């Protein structure tokens, strides 16, 4: 038999041996790896959730044994895009934690076990600080992987085999990639420089991938152009660089 606690316990300490009886035990009560009694009742954390707070240099194996029980149950889907539900962390999914930790591998893993490449993560801990805080880039796998300057895994979320991202989602705000590498930067050298060629970067990707959609025209909720919304809140090395490039 298996409690919410007794699994949680042996993801923290990377135990896939506890997890040995653990298939076999919701096959006859045919309990799900998702039921309401397998999640904390008040943030929405399941175990695989629980094993990716509960990283030992950057890894866990609980996540492949826990992934392998959900399919075999075939909670597979709805188990690996399950999101917390606190005003805090609302919204975020194993994916998302899986960037935040620049884990290659862990995203990887998570798109080929059929994570949802466009989940919002929106809750208060993933916009401006009360301050509380922070931090805003927003919402979308995509936006996140840009925004803490991740070449390689925006190149993996557009170009996979299993979903690619949509390059031109908008968060709930309206903003697109475009528009959150804008509000991610502060005017400073280094800033400028990593958001000017990600920004670069996207739309070569763009252009690439889907050469009908223009991107910089795209408005977020307040009316505002990538280019517009840089101006309006006085992200000046961002403008020239946006328009220097539209010169050539
Ligand atoms: N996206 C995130 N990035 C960084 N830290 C996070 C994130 N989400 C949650 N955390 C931190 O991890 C903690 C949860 O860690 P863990 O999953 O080990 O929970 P716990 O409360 O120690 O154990 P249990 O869930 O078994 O009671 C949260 O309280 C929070 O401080």
């Amino acid at each position: 038999l298996y409690d919410r606690r007794s699994i949680f316990d042996a993801v923290a300490q990377s135990n896939c041996q506890e997890l040995e009886s653990l298939l076999p035990f919701l096959q006859r009560s045919k309990k799900r790896l998702t039921d309401s009694e397998f999640k904390d009742p008040e943030t929405g954390k399941t175990c695989l959730l629980k094993a990716m707070l509960n990283l030992h240099n950057g890894q866990n194996d609980t996540i492949a044994l826990l992934l392998d029980v959900a399919r075999k149950t075939d909670s597979l889907k709805q188990f690996v895009n399950a999101s917390y539900t606190d005003s805090y962390y609302k919204g975020q999914t194993a994916l998302h934690i899986a960037i935040e930790r620049r884990n290659m591998t862990l995203v990887t893993l998570l798109v080929e076990n059929g994570a949802d490449v466009q989940a919002a993560a929106n809750g208060d801990f993933f916009k401006k600080t009360k301050g509380r805080p922070g931090f805003y880039f927003g919402e979308l796998p995509l936006s996140l992987a840009a925004c803490t300057n991740q070449l390689a895994i925006v190149k993996f979320l557009l170009q996979n085999s299993w979903q690619p991202a949509d390059i031109s989602a908008r968060d709930s705000v309206g903003n697109t990639v475009l528009h959150a590498l804008v509000e991610v930067a502060d005017n400073t050298v280094d800033n400028t420089k990593f958001v000017t060629s990600m920004y670069n970067e996207i739309l070569i990707l763009g252009a690439k991938l889907h050469p009908t959609l223009k991107l910089e025209e795209i408005t977020n909720r307040k009316g505002l152009t990538p280019l517009a919304l840089a101006a309006s809140s006085g992200k000046i090395g961002v403008l020239a660089y946006i328009l220097q490039r539209e010169i050539h």
